Protein backbone atom coordinates (compact mmCIF):
# COMPACT_ATOMS: atom_id res chain seq x y z
CA UNK A 1 0.00 0.00 0.00
CA UNK A 2 1.06 4.04 -0.62
CA UNK A 3 -0.04 6.73 1.30
CA UNK A 4 -2.97 7.40 -1.02
CA UNK A 5 -4.00 3.66 -0.51
CA UNK A 6 -3.93 3.87 3.40
CA UNK A 7 -5.97 7.15 3.20
CA UNK A 8 -8.53 5.79 0.90
CA UNK A 9 -9.06 2.37 3.10
CA UNK A 10 -8.96 4.13 6.32
CA UNK A 11 -11.10 6.64 4.91
CA UNK A 12 -13.59 3.79 3.64
CA UNK A 13 -13.26 2.24 7.22
CA UNK A 14 -14.60 5.20 8.99
CA UNK A 15 -17.50 5.53 7.03
CA UNK A 16 -18.91 1.84 7.15
CA UNK A 17 -18.56 2.01 11.01
CA UNK A 18 -20.00 5.66 11.60
CA UNK A 19 -22.74 5.60 8.81
CA UNK A 20 -23.23 2.31 7.38
CA UNK A 21 -21.72 2.36 3.43
CA UNK A 22 -19.26 3.93 1.30
CA UNK A 23 -20.30 5.88 -2.06
CA UNK A 24 -17.15 7.21 -3.89
CA UNK A 25 -19.17 10.79 -3.35
CA UNK A 26 -18.75 10.73 0.32
CA UNK A 27 -14.88 9.55 -0.31
CA UNK A 28 -14.09 12.59 -2.81
CA UNK A 29 -16.03 15.17 -0.42
CA UNK A 30 -13.67 13.70 2.56
CA UNK A 31 -10.51 13.12 1.12
CA UNK A 32 -10.65 16.60 -0.87
CA UNK A 33 -10.05 14.81 -3.92
CA UNK A 34 -12.12 14.49 -7.82
CA UNK A 35 -14.52 11.91 -8.21
CA UNK A 36 -12.88 10.54 -11.17
CA UNK A 37 -9.70 10.11 -8.72
CA UNK A 38 -11.58 8.11 -6.63
CA UNK A 39 -13.12 5.68 -9.29
CA UNK A 40 -9.63 4.49 -10.60
CA UNK A 41 -8.30 4.32 -7.00
CA UNK A 42 -11.60 2.33 -6.55
CA UNK A 43 -10.22 -0.07 -9.39
CA UNK A 44 -7.06 -0.17 -7.59
CA UNK A 45 -8.24 -1.54 -4.37
CA UNK A 46 -10.65 -3.71 -6.42
CA UNK A 47 -8.06 -5.34 -8.15
CA UNK A 48 -5.93 -5.99 -5.03
CA UNK A 49 -8.87 -7.43 -3.13
CA UNK A 50 -9.12 -4.30 -0.54
CA UNK A 51 -12.80 -4.03 -1.15
CA UNK A 52 -15.63 -5.15 -3.22
CA UNK A 53 -18.70 -3.50 -4.93
CA UNK A 54 -22.17 -4.33 -3.54
CA UNK A 55 -25.00 -3.47 -5.65
CA UNK A 56 -27.25 -1.34 -3.83
CA UNK A 57 -25.26 -0.39 -1.50
CA UNK A 58 -21.35 1.18 -2.60
CA UNK A 59 -18.52 0.31 -1.39
CA UNK A 60 -18.13 -2.86 1.27
CA UNK A 61 -14.60 -3.85 2.66
CA UNK A 62 -12.95 -7.42 1.67
CA UNK A 63 -11.50 -9.49 4.59
CA UNK A 64 -8.08 -7.90 3.81
CA UNK A 65 -9.57 -4.35 3.49
CA UNK A 66 -10.89 -4.31 7.34
CA UNK A 67 -8.36 -5.85 8.86
CA UNK A 68 -5.81 -3.54 7.28
CA UNK A 69 -8.64 -0.60 7.76
CA UNK A 70 -8.75 -1.08 11.25
CA UNK A 71 -5.31 -0.67 11.74
CA UNK A 72 -4.64 2.14 9.79
CA UNK A 73 -7.78 3.81 12.16
CA UNK A 74 -5.81 2.66 15.49
CA UNK A 75 -2.72 4.51 13.71
CA UNK A 76 -4.04 7.86 13.32
CA UNK A 77 -5.94 7.94 16.68
CA UNK A 78 -2.80 6.56 18.41
CA UNK A 79 -0.64 9.63 16.86
CA UNK A 80 -3.52 12.10 17.85
CA UNK A 81 -3.24 10.69 21.10
CA UNK A 82 0.68 11.35 20.95
CA UNK A 83 0.80 14.54 19.81
CA UNK A 84 -2.08 15.68 22.26
CA UNK A 85 -0.57 14.25 24.96
CA UNK A 86 2.98 15.80 24.20
CA UNK A 87 1.43 19.40 24.06
CA UNK A 88 1.36 20.15 19.92
CA UNK A 89 -1.01 23.06 18.66
CA UNK A 90 -4.41 21.43 18.21
CA UNK A 91 -4.65 23.15 14.84
CA UNK A 92 -2.14 21.14 14.13
CA UNK A 93 -2.52 17.66 14.85
CA UNK A 94 -4.28 16.58 12.10
CA UNK A 95 -1.72 18.05 9.66
CA UNK A 96 0.95 16.45 10.56
CA UNK A 97 -0.83 13.13 11.52
CA UNK A 98 -2.08 12.73 8.17
CA UNK A 99 1.51 13.40 6.85
CA UNK A 100 3.24 11.04 9.06
CA UNK A 101 1.38 8.46 9.49
CA UNK A 102 2.71 6.74 6.20
CA UNK A 103 6.33 6.81 6.96
CA UNK A 104 6.41 4.94 9.97
CA UNK A 105 7.02 1.35 10.93
CA UNK A 106 4.97 -0.43 13.13
CA UNK A 107 7.97 -1.06 15.55
CA UNK A 108 7.29 2.97 15.94
CA UNK A 109 3.87 2.89 16.61
CA UNK A 110 4.48 0.11 18.94
CA UNK A 111 7.28 2.02 20.77
CA UNK A 112 4.41 4.90 20.90
CA UNK A 113 1.60 3.52 22.11
CA UNK A 114 3.51 2.62 24.98
CA UNK A 115 4.81 6.24 25.41
CA UNK A 116 1.24 7.16 25.29
CA UNK A 117 0.65 4.33 28.12
CA UNK A 118 3.40 5.79 30.12
CA UNK A 119 1.67 9.42 30.36
CA UNK A 120 -1.84 8.00 30.70
CA UNK A 121 -1.28 6.00 34.05
CA UNK A 122 0.57 8.79 35.94
CA UNK A 123 -0.89 11.87 35.39
CA UNK A 124 2.22 13.67 37.47
CA UNK A 125 4.16 12.48 34.05
CA UNK A 126 2.55 14.71 31.92
CA UNK A 127 2.35 17.72 34.41
CA UNK A 128 6.52 16.80 34.78
CA UNK A 129 6.53 17.22 30.70
CA UNK A 130 4.56 20.42 30.81
CA UNK A 131 6.31 22.62 33.19
CA UNK A 132 9.17 22.57 30.58
CA UNK A 133 7.21 24.03 28.11
CA UNK B 1 10.88 23.42 -0.16
CA UNK B 2 9.57 20.02 -1.15
CA UNK B 3 10.91 16.69 0.80
CA UNK B 4 13.57 16.04 -2.45
CA UNK B 5 14.59 19.63 -1.48
CA UNK B 6 15.25 19.63 2.40
CA UNK B 7 17.07 15.97 1.77
CA UNK B 8 19.59 17.57 -0.93
CA UNK B 9 20.07 20.82 1.28
CA UNK B 10 21.07 18.96 4.41
CA UNK B 11 22.95 16.32 2.63
CA UNK B 12 25.18 19.21 1.19
CA UNK B 13 24.98 20.88 4.55
CA UNK B 14 26.73 17.37 6.36
CA UNK B 15 29.29 17.30 3.24
CA UNK B 16 30.42 20.76 3.93
CA UNK B 17 30.76 20.79 8.17
CA UNK B 18 32.10 16.97 7.63
CA UNK B 19 34.50 17.29 4.50
CA UNK B 20 34.96 20.62 3.23
CA UNK B 21 32.88 20.73 -0.29
CA UNK B 22 30.13 19.52 -1.75
CA UNK B 23 30.47 17.68 -5.50
CA UNK B 24 27.25 16.40 -7.02
CA UNK B 25 29.57 12.67 -6.90
CA UNK B 26 29.09 12.73 -3.46
CA UNK B 27 25.62 13.83 -3.32
CA UNK B 28 24.52 11.03 -5.96
CA UNK B 29 26.18 8.32 -3.82
CA UNK B 30 24.56 10.42 -0.43
CA UNK B 31 21.32 10.22 -1.51
CA UNK B 32 21.10 7.01 -3.75
CA UNK B 33 20.15 9.31 -7.08
CA UNK B 34 21.82 9.42 -10.46
CA UNK B 35 24.02 12.01 -11.17
CA UNK B 36 21.81 14.18 -13.93
CA UNK B 37 19.07 14.32 -11.10
CA UNK B 38 21.52 16.16 -9.29
CA UNK B 39 22.21 18.57 -11.63
CA UNK B 40 18.53 19.14 -12.35
CA UNK B 41 17.76 19.73 -8.60
CA UNK B 42 21.22 21.82 -7.96
CA UNK B 43 19.68 24.28 -11.02
CA UNK B 44 16.62 24.40 -8.78
CA UNK B 45 18.24 25.23 -5.59
CA UNK B 46 20.55 27.56 -7.50
CA UNK B 47 17.48 29.35 -8.86
CA UNK B 48 15.89 29.74 -5.78
CA UNK B 49 19.08 30.87 -3.59
CA UNK B 50 19.58 28.41 -1.96
CA UNK B 51 23.32 27.40 -3.19
CA UNK B 52 26.07 28.89 -5.25
CA UNK B 53 28.87 27.01 -7.50
CA UNK B 54 32.31 27.98 -6.47
CA UNK B 55 34.95 27.68 -9.67
CA UNK B 56 37.19 25.53 -7.89
CA UNK B 57 35.66 23.82 -5.08
CA UNK B 58 31.84 22.76 -5.31
CA UNK B 59 28.41 23.75 -4.23
CA UNK B 60 28.76 26.42 -1.80
CA UNK B 61 25.35 27.11 0.52
CA UNK B 62 24.15 30.55 0.12
CA UNK B 63 23.06 32.57 3.69
CA UNK B 64 19.77 31.03 3.86
CA UNK B 65 20.96 28.07 2.99
CA UNK B 66 23.06 27.30 5.23
CA UNK B 67 19.98 28.91 7.91
CA UNK B 68 17.98 26.24 6.33
CA UNK B 69 20.32 23.25 6.07
CA UNK B 70 21.11 23.85 10.32
CA UNK B 71 17.38 23.35 10.75
CA UNK B 72 16.96 20.38 8.82
CA UNK B 73 20.14 18.75 10.50
CA UNK B 74 18.88 19.41 14.13
CA UNK B 75 15.64 17.82 12.84
CA UNK B 76 16.72 14.59 11.39
CA UNK B 77 19.21 14.68 15.01
CA UNK B 78 16.43 15.34 17.05
CA UNK B 79 13.68 12.90 15.59
CA UNK B 80 16.60 10.02 15.90
CA UNK B 81 17.56 10.88 19.73
CA UNK B 82 13.71 10.50 20.49
CA UNK B 83 12.89 7.20 18.62
CA UNK B 84 16.12 6.38 20.34
CA UNK B 85 14.82 7.03 23.75
CA UNK B 86 11.60 5.52 23.23
CA UNK B 87 12.62 2.12 22.24
CA UNK B 88 13.10 1.68 18.13
CA UNK B 89 14.60 -0.92 16.98
CA UNK B 90 18.57 0.53 15.58
CA UNK B 91 17.56 -0.78 12.33
CA UNK B 92 14.48 0.94 11.69
CA UNK B 93 15.10 4.75 13.36
CA UNK B 94 17.30 5.90 9.89
CA UNK B 95 14.46 4.92 7.61
CA UNK B 96 11.73 5.96 10.01
CA UNK B 97 13.25 9.56 10.52
CA UNK B 98 14.01 9.56 6.28
CA UNK B 99 9.86 9.94 6.19
CA UNK B 100 8.49 11.94 9.17
CA UNK B 101 11.19 14.65 8.87
CA UNK B 102 9.23 16.57 6.40
CA UNK B 103 5.69 16.01 7.70
CA UNK B 104 6.22 17.53 10.70
CA UNK B 105 5.45 21.17 11.32
CA UNK B 106 8.26 23.26 13.68
CA UNK B 107 5.81 23.14 16.69
CA UNK B 108 6.00 19.13 16.77
CA UNK B 109 9.56 19.48 16.89
CA UNK B 110 9.57 22.16 19.95
CA UNK B 111 7.28 19.52 21.41
CA UNK B 112 9.45 16.21 20.66
CA UNK B 113 12.50 18.39 21.63
CA UNK B 114 11.02 19.02 24.95
CA UNK B 115 10.11 15.45 25.46
CA UNK B 116 13.70 14.57 24.64
CA UNK B 117 14.60 16.98 27.90
CA UNK B 118 12.09 15.51 29.90
CA UNK B 119 14.08 11.73 29.60
CA UNK B 120 17.44 13.47 29.55
CA UNK B 121 16.93 15.05 32.77
CA UNK B 122 16.00 12.07 34.97
CA UNK B 123 16.99 8.67 34.12
CA UNK B 124 14.58 6.85 36.24
CA UNK B 125 11.84 8.65 33.77
CA UNK B 126 13.30 6.49 31.04
CA UNK B 127 13.20 3.37 33.26
CA UNK B 128 10.21 3.62 33.81
CA UNK B 129 9.49 3.77 30.22
CA UNK B 130 11.55 0.72 29.63
CA UNK B 131 9.68 -1.17 32.19
CA UNK B 132 5.99 -0.99 29.92
CA UNK B 133 8.07 -2.45 27.28
MN1 LIG C 1 -5.11 9.03 7.41
MN1 LIG D 1 -2.31 10.47 5.28
MN1 LIG E 1 17.03 13.83 5.87
MN1 LIG F 1 13.93 12.53 4.10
Amino acid sequence: TTPSMEDYIEQIYMLIEEKGYARVSDIAEALAVHPSSVTKMVQKLDKDEYLIYEKYRGLVLTSKGKKIGKRLVYRAELLEQFLRIIGVDEEKIYNDVEGIEHHLSWNSIDRIGDLVQYFEEDDARKKDLKSIQ
